[PDB]
């Protein structure tokens, strides 16, 4: 039984404020935080923040703080659920908001407790959290994952020309998570060293998650900048590419992709339509070894997703197309438009959700990639929910900045307690379990 | 009794390794992670690295590693000392060394192990760290410190031109530590749109600290720019500034500092004895509200040290200058060479050491700024260190990057237990208790 849940206003890996829960049973304090979130969005669960511009930007969460110390708290408490009633409590809790978006009591509200109430659960069964996920969601083995380390920025996340949001590398040829850190870092150094060469000191500082983010113009660049480090680390053949397009964002008139690559003039310079942008990855992908792209088109853009899934044999993730949402997730496995659910607990607002998302994509054959926040924390959570999950593949962000090693650091410690009998997905990455 | 000691390798906020003890009473698991280091150094204790550059660029830690777990962990094992004699552990484990500086088992082992037994030690008694810090130190009451966010880069950290180190603002004027961290994000957040508008978006990238560092060349640029921040938030003589100017780097030729400001010709440009960069101190002094500079001079230039710390009423913080060592705190208290300590707990190497250099310095009626290091862990200990050694003082990094806001949210929430009666060092911070 839960004996009291309070939560309080903590600070992203961005300087904004976050909710923090403390939940208590029997045995202990089980603490958990929330990260990012749509303030508004109309897909995904509404994370709720103040608006008063005065106050901390707008951003302060004294309102879902409140939600949960004097609503959440109190009828959960009342309602003499267990922590180890994770779908019942989740369940209790959406009932008590009634909205379909979580948007009376908010999702950052919402999935604080809900993280909480799973790590008190799998303390009260005396087992570890990655075991208690694995056990929720039916799996019998967990399997270490294979990370995607963001490492050059464009389109947010950092602003430059670079219009492709994200550039990772994954150690799939890795032997172990252990190796798979080393080649990890060592190759983000190696990039350290080309990008100062190459464009300065100066270039080398981060944004939002740890990566670099020097004025490239063409993604290209950024690829050729990536395969040489990964020549120079001498780990070429071992570690592979993925990608971020978020094409959402560039996505202008009917069929239409540009952002003029942030230039309010760029225009024509790439006035390019679906299909050419769709034969524009093509190229990337017999020249350089691209393994997984993640939302290649815009959220709607369904038939030039469809196309690209059937005719490529890497994965295609869905991030702003399906946003952990069910219903989209339903809609893109009945129009095959991609193979690969990004997984970002925030966006759905519980565990269970979660899970369930997680579920379905599996069940329709796709691969599911745990994700983080732009703006996380220091709560390392979703380092066992990739574990627990069997997905084998997480992303987590750079090798840098702590918000982001945390989660790493906690899947090594695992991996040291899963001893020599620790799977790694490595090859095996789009679809281990 | 210490039922169980086992050092790990993890990574700091940089992507670099370093050690992690798990340290087992029948209280339970205690576990500290260890940030920075000079992997050699004359003054401080030296951090242990492996120097195998073909291994994580010669950063790897197993040696350190190594040290924990065969020879400090069986022996201290069998020493039984109990967690709670902190003195002892400590000094049982600077005899196991026999080095000065810790060099024979590496100061990062040493100090991973006395952190772990200091989170024990204060388990045992069924109090707080804070509380157990606080009595190991003779203090009867704690009080929340002010914070010193790191804003502007130069030197280090980042590399542009702009030759001082560090440029903090700090709360003296905030009614509480929640309060100061509203200020202190507020702040940064305009201060980031002062940035992205006079320099473009590119210049809000982030240096190792979670600080802005756009290509400014006068020092005095930083200044303005921080000061137009100050007063965009409305914070206006409620936040002043702090300075580390690091001087030791650019200290040249005999009484001459420079650095050419990272310009292998900017020679003459800044030809500057210390005397012309004392008197620089000084207009900026009577220009910009700064209460506290560090290292105004290079660790050796002790005359010109005395001088200014004579000559003005702000603080002078000593880095390099002490390297948080008795020995050169001495020094510095018999020439009045400052009136403030940066306590770096890594480079004394144990809880004990630092405890006493801290006891050392306010014994002479000295500061004692409370600090952590450029990589940084998830750990929050230090958090619990500042306000238990009642310094009211602490530079932790800019609220951006959790490896900085791992402390400051930690001191949020020591704060909501201190409840009502929670003092801030406020105006007070230079000698609040
Ligand atoms: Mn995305
Ligand atoms: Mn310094």
């Amino acid at each position: 039984s839960i004996t009291k849940v309070f939560a309080r206003t903590i600070f992203d890996s961005r300087g904004n404020p976050t909710v923090e829960v403390d939940l208590y049973t029997s045995k202990g304090l089980f603490r958990a935080a929330v990260p990012s979130g749509a303030s508004t969005g109309v897909h995904e669960a509404l994370e709720m923040r103040d608006g008063d511009k005065s106050k901390y930007h707008g951003k302060s969460v004294f309102n879902a703080v409140k939600n949960v110390n004097d609503v959440i708290v109190p009828e959960i408490i009342k309602s003499g659920l267990k922590v180890t009633q994770q779908k019942e409590c989740d369940e209790f809790m959406c009932k008590l908001d009634g909205t379909e978006n979580k948007s009376s009591l908010g999702a950052n509200a919402i999935l604080g407790v809900s993280l909480a109430i799973c790590k008190a659960g799998a303390a009260e069964l005396g087992i570890p959290l990655y075991r208690h996920i694995a056990n929720l969601a039916n799996y019998d083995e967990v399997i270490l994952p294979v990370p995607a380390f963001n490492v050059i920025n464009g389109g947010s996340h950092a602003g430059n020309k670079l219009a492709m949001q994200e550039f990772m590398i994954l150690p799939t040829g890795a032997t172990s998570f252990t190796e798979a850190m080393r080649m990890g870092t060592e190759v983000y150094h190696h990039l350290k060293a080309v990008i100062k060469a190459r464009f300065g000191l100066d270039a080398t500082a981060v944004g939002d998650e740890g990566g670099f983010a020097p004025n490239i113009l063409n993604n290209k660049d950024a690829l050729d900048l990536i395969q040489e480090a990964i020549k120079k680390a001498g780990y070429t053949g071992k570690i592979e590419i993925g990608m971020d397009v978020a094409a959402s964002e560039f996505y202008k008139q009917n069929n239409i992709y540009d952002l003029d690559f942030k230039t309010a003039n760029n225009d024509g310079s790439q006035k390019i339509s679906g299909d050419q942008l769709r034969d524009m990855y093509m190229e990337f992908c017999k020249d350089f070894p691209i393994v997984s792209i993640e939302d290649p088109f815009d959220q709607d853009d369904w038939e030039t997703w469809s196309k690209m899934t059937s005719g490529t044999t890497i994965q295609i993730v869905g991030d702003d197309l399906t946003v952990t949402n069910p219903k989209r997730i339903t809609t893109a496995v009945e129009k095959k438009a991609c193979k690969c659910l990004l997984l970002k607990v925030n966006q759905i607002g519980s565990v269970t959700e979660s899970i369930d998302a997680h579920l379905l994509a599996k069940k329709n054959g796709w691969g599911t990639m745990v994700s983080h926040r732009s703006g996380e924390t220091e709560d390392c959570f979703i380092a066992d929910l990739v574990v627990g999950l069997c997905t084998g593949q997480i992303k987590t962000g750079a090798p840098c900045r702590s918000e982001r090693l945390a989660k790493y650091n906690q899947i090594l410690r695992i991996e040291e307690e899963l001893g020599s009998g620790a799977k790694f997905a490595g090859k095996n990455f789009r679809a281990p379990s």
